[PDB]
DNA sequence: GAGGCGC
DNA sequence: GCGCCTC
């Protein structure tokens, strides 16, 4: 459905519309040209890396599992300050 | 938990 | 993207 692809470095971004596309390359500028585009968040990143682990707060996205429980993180330091409880 | 950023 | 500071 979505074949319009943003090619702004480290983003990748597709739209089902040019219009979006568009639209979308318009905020890749400044000295943050990673701007989140979750409905009211309004938070922006100078690198792409940034706004990847900024928009796991949005998704719940938690990939790193504990090994000693069933206890999941979204980033791996969070998973390592944890692991101190299995201590 | 989450942002900044050196590496 | 990890790991460390910082808030
Ligand atoms: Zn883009
Ligand atoms: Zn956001
Ligand atoms: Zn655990």
């Amino acid at each position: 459905t979505a074949t319009h692809t943003c090619d702004y470095a480290g983003c990748g971004k597709t739209y089902t519309k040019s219009s979006h596309l568009k639209a979308h390359l318009r905020t890749h500028t400044g000295e943050k040209p990673y701007h989140c585009d979750w409905d009211g968040c309004g938070w922006k990143f100078a690198r792409s890396d940034e706004l990847t682990r900024h928009y796991r707060k949005h998704t719940g996205h938690r990939p790193f599992q504990c090994q000693k429980c069933d206890r999941a993180f979204s980033r791996s330091d969070h998973l390592a300050l944890h692991m101190k409880r299995h201590f």
